[PDB]
C-alpha cells in the first residue's frame, strides 16, 4: 500500500547516487512505483548507480539535445513498460549551465552558444520531453520537473537562474498541453543540494570565492528556513516529487511546490 | 495502509455537509485519521451534520472570537485524545466576512466594524488557533489553513480577498512559531466551491447582479484551469489539505498550495 | 516649470520633519505643487513642524478613525482650495501598528484590539480617504500610499507586515473604484527610514533586541539593493511619490513601485 | 524645463512610426533629451522613420546577435554623442520570436533554432548591450527594457512568453553589474500595442484564429484595466519610459514597471 502503488513512472537525471534522481527514484520504488530511467552519455556509470536502486528498472538512453532520442522515446518507453501499458507519471530531474554562465565567471562573459545550451537542456527539454511522452500518459498522470527559484537574482547562480526562469514559464505552457490529455504539469523548486557540480563548486573546481559564495547561500537558507535546511538530504525534495506523482494534488498544474525548508517566505 | 494512518488530526469549520472542513475530515478519516472536530455556534445540527462522517468523532466548540475558547482549547482537546498524546495535525477551515463587505454592497459602504469582525475570524483566528494548539502537537506535525488567491482583486469578494491578504501574511509568521515546534504551517488556496454563503449568493441571496458575477467568475474559473474546476466538488480540495497534513511534503513551510484546477496559472 | 506644476495634493501624515510625509511635501512643493496638509492629534506642533515647508499650505485635522473627520474632510478641503477647484493629487502617509504588535513582543502576545487598530488606521484608512477625497479628484489624479513589502515574513515588523499585507489588498480594490473618476491609486513599497518609531526601537524604546534586530535589517538591506540603501534619505521616496503624482506613470494604478534600493529584487 | 533636459539617451528598436521605441523617442525629445537611435538590418527605410521625429538624432547600426556592432558599438556612440561626453539613458526596445514559437503553431511544434533565436534577441541581448554601454554611461543613469508580463500562460505568445520570463531574469542580474556604475537597470511591462507584428496576426497572417485570440486577449486587457486600455496608443507606455529614464525613480533597480492600465493587478 504505497504512495504510488502500482505506478508507471519515468524517472530521467541519475548520473551519481547523490543526484536528485537518485533520491526520487529510491523513494518512488519504495513507495510501490514500477520505473524506467533513462540517463545520458555515461550509460556504464549510471547503470552501476541504478544498480544500488531496492529494484530493478529498464534503463534507456536520452539526449535531451538528441531528435533521434526524442522521437524514438515513447517506442522505446512502450517496449520496456508492455504494449498495452502507459506512463502514470514522468519526472524530468535534467539541468546543466556550463561553468561561463554560472560560478565565478562574470555574468557578462558568458557566450550566447554557452548560455543557449543550459536553456536548451535545463528549460526547452522539459517541453520536449512531455512532446514525446504525453501520447503514452493516462489520465489523472503527472509530469514533475527540477526548479530552483529564479524570482530573485544571486551570487553564482547567474544564467543557470536565467535559465530555471524560462523553465518556470515552459511548465506554465507544458500544463496547458498537459491538461489536453488529463495530465498534471508542475515543478519542485528545491533548496540547495550537493550534487555533482555543487560538491566540485564548494571543493574549489571553479576558485575559492565561488566555493564561498555557495557556502553562504547555503547557510543562509538554513537560517531563512523555519523548518531549517540541510544541503545535505535530497529525501525531503524526493518525498516532495513523489506527491505530486501521487492523486494526493489532484487540483494543482501549471504551478510550483516549494521543498526549501520555506526559506523563500522569509525575509531574515 | 492509509494515507494519515493513526495520526491525530483536529478539524474546525464544519457547518453543513457542503463544508470543505466536512470533506477534509472525511477524506482525513478515508486515510486512517482519528480525528478531534470543532464547531461553532449551532453545534446541535454540527453534530447532527458530523454524523454523517464515516467515523465518530469527538466535537468541541470553538467560538474563535471567545477568549475563554481558546484558552481552554488545549485541555479540552488533550481530554479527547487522551493524556500523553498530541495532534499531529490542525485543520483552519473557518471563514466569515459579513454582507457589508462581500457581496453586492460597494467596496467603500463596508464599515470597519464589520471589516474587523472577518478579519479577527479570517485571519487572526489562524495565529489564535496556531498558539492555542502548538504547545500540544508533536514534531513533524502541520497545520492547515483555507486561502482564496488574493494576488489579484475580483469582483464581490471585496473585504474578503483583503482579509486573505491578511491571512497569507499571518501564514508566514506561524510558520517561524511552528519551525520552533517541528512543525509546518501551510495554505491550501482553493478556487470557488459552492458552500454555505456561496450557495447563498448564486442562488440570489444579495440580488442577481452578485449572483451572475460569482457565476461569472466560476465559468472563468473552469476555463483557464487547464485540468478544469468543479465547483461542486470539494473532494480535490480535501485531498490537497490531506498531502500537507501527511509526510509527503516536508520541506513546505510557510507556503501556500493552490488546489485550483491551475486556473491561476493561466491569464486566459 | 516644476514637475508637478499647478497640482492640487492633500498630503497627510506629517508628524515631524523625519517623517516620509514631510520630505513628499517638501519635494512636491519645490515642483510647482499647491498643498493642503492633514494631521492627527497634536495639531498646534504640527503646525510648527509644517511651518518649515518651502511654502505655506493649509493644515487640516483628520483622525482616520473617526467617522466625523472623515464625512466633513471634502468639505473642509473644498473650502482650503476654493469652490469650482478639485485636488489632482492624494499622498496617504498614515501607519501605526501598537508596540504589542511590533517590535520585540511574541507575535502570538499580540491582542486582536491592537492588531485592529493598526489595520484600521495603516490599511481600511487607505480606503476611508479614497471614498472621502475621490468626489473632489480631477479626471487624471493620482491616489499614492506608503507601503513596506510585506510578501516574506521577517524579524519585528510582525503585525505591522499583516497590515501592510491587507493595505496592498485595498489598493488593487480602491484603483477599481478610482478608475471610475479617472484616478489612479498606487503604493510605493519603501525601504526601512528613520522616522519616530524606528528611531525611538533603535535608540533602546522596546530594549536593546530589538533595537539590533532593526539595524541588522537596515544593514542587509543596504548590502542586496544593487544601489545601496539610506534609511537616513527619504529624499529617493519622495521623489517616487511625486513621480506616481505626476502625468509620466499614466498607465499604472493599482499597483506597488519599490522605491528600496532594489533590494527586493535581490536574495543576497 | 523638460523631463530629460539635457540628458543623452541611446534609443533602440524603431523599425516602423508605430514601434513603442518610436515613441519612446519622440517623448524623449520632446522632454528635452539627446538621443542617439540604433537600428537593425533596413537602415535607409528606418532613417526615413526617424526622420519623422521632432529633432535630428544619429542613427547606428545594431544587430544584437552580431559580436562586432556589440564590440564597436560604445566607441560609435561616443563618436557620435563627442568626446568626453557620456549617456545618461539606454533603451531597450528589442524583441523578436519566430512565427514558430509565437502565433497558432503548437508550442510542441516550435524548433530550438527558433527558441533560442528569439531569446537571444529578446533576452540575452538585454545584458549583452549593458555590457557594451555601461562602461560609457554616466552615474545616476539608467536602463529600460521592455517586457510583456509572462507570470502566467496565455494563448499565442508562446515562446515569447518564455523569452519575456527569462528576460525579467536577465534584468535581475544586469542591475547587479548597473550598480557598480550607479546606473538603474528596469523594465517595462506593457500591455498589448498593435506595432508591425501585433498587426500582422490581427490582420489574419497566421490565419483568422490567431487574430481572434489577440483581439480577445486586447479586449480583456481594457475590460480588467481600471483606467482601460489602448492597443494603439503607446504614449502611456512611452511616458513610463521616460519616467524611468528621469531622476524621479532613483532608488528603482532590478524591477518592473507596469504600463497595462493596470489589468495585471484585476482577475476579472
Ligand atoms: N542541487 C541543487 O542545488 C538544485 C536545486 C534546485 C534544482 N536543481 C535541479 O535539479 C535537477 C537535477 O540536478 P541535480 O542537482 O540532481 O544534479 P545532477 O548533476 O546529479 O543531475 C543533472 C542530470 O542532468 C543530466 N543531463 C545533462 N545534460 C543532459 C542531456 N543533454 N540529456 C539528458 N540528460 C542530461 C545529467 O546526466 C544528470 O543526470 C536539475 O534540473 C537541477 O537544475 C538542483
Ligand atoms: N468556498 C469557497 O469558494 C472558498 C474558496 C477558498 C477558500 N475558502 C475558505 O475555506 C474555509 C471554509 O469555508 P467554506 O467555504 O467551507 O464555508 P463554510 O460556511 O462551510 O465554513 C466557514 C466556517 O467558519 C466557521 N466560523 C465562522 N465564524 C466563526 C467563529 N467566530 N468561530 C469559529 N468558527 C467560526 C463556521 O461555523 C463555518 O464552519 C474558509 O476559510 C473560507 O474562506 C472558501
Ligand atoms: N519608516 C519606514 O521604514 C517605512 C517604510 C515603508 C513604509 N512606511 C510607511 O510610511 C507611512 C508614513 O510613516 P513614517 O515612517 O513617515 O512615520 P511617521 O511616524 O512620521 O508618520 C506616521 C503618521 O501617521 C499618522 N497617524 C497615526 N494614526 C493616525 C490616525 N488615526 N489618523 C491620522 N493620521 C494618523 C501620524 O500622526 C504620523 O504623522 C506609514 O504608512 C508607514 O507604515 C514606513
Ligand atoms: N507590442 C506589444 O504588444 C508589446 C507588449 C509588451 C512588450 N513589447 C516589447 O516591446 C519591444 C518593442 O517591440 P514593438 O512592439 O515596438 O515591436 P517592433 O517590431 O516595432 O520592434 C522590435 C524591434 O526589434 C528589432 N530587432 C529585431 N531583431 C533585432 C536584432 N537582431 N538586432 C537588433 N534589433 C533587432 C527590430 O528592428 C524592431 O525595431 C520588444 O522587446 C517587445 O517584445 C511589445
Ligand atoms: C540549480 C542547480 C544546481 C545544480 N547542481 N544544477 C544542475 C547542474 C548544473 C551545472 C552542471 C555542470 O556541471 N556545470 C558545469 C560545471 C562543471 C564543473 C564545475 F565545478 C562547475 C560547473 Cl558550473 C551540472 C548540473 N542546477
Ligand atoms: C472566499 C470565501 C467563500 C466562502 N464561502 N467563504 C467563507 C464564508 C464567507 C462568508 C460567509 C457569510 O455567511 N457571510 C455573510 C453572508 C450571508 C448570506 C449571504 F447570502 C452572503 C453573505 Cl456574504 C460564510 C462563509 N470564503
Ligand atoms: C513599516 C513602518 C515603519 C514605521 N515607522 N511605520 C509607521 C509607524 C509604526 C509604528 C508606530 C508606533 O508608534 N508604534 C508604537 C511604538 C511606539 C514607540 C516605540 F518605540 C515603538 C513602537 Cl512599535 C508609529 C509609526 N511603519
Ligand atoms: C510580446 C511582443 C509583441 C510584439 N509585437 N513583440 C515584438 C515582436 C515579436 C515578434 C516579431 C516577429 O516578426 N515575429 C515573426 C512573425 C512575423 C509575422 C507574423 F505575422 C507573425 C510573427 Cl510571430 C516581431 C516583433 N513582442
Amino acid at each position: 500500500a504505497g504512495l504510488l502503488d502500482g505506478k508507471r513512472i519515468l524517472v530521467s537525471g541519475i548520473i551519481t547516487d547523490s543526484s536528485i534522481a537518485f533520491h526520487i527514484a529510491r523513494v518512488a520504488q519504495e513507495q510501490g512505483a514500477q520505473l524506467v530511467l533513462t540517463g545520458f552519455d555515461r550509460l556504464r556509470l549510471i547503470q552501476r548507480i541504478t544498480d544500488r536502486l531496492p529494484a530493478k528498472a529498464p534503463l534507456l538512453e536520452l539526449d535531451v539535445q538528441n531528435e533521434e532520442h526524442l522521437a524514438s522515446l515513447a517506442g522505446r518507453v512502450t517496449e520496456a513498460i508492455g504494449a498495452g501499458n502507459k506512463l502514470d507519471g514522468v519526472v524530468h530531474s535534467i539541468g546543466f549551465m556550463p561553468q561561463t554562465g554560472m560560478g565565478i565567471n562574470p555574468f557578462f562573459d558568458a557566450p550566447y552558444a554557452d548560455v543557449s545550451k543550459g536553456i536548451h537542456i535545463s528549460a526547452y527539454s522539459y517541453a520536449s520531453m512531455a512532446k514525446a511522452l504525453l501520447p503514452i500518459m493516462n489520465p489523472g498522470g503527472s509530469i514533475v520537473g527540477m526548479d530552483f527559484d529564479p524570482s530573485r537574482a544571486m551570487p553564482a547562480y547567474n544564467w543557470m537562474t536565467v535559465a530555471k526562469s524560462a523553465l518556470e514559464s515552459v511548465n506554465r505552457f507544458v500544463a496547458r498541453e498537459a491538461g489536453k490529455y488529463g495530465v498534471r504539469s508542475n515543478l519542485v523548486a528545491a533548496g540547495p543540494i550537493r550534487t555533482l557540480a555543487m560538491s566540485a563548486i564548494v571543493g574549489g573546481a571553479l576558485g575559492e570565492e565561488a566555493g564561498a559564495q555557495i557556502q553562504l547561500l547555503e547557510e543562509g537558507w538554513d537560517q531563512r528556513a523555519p523548518i531549517g535546511w540541510n544541503m545535505k538530504d535530497a529525501t525531503p525534495v524526493a518525498k516532495t516529487v513523489c506527491a505530486l506523482l501521487s492523486d494526493w494534488l489532484p487540483a494543482t498544474t501549471g504551478d510550483i511546490i516549494y521543498a526549501d525548508g520555506g526559506a523563500h517566505t522569509q525575509l531574515l
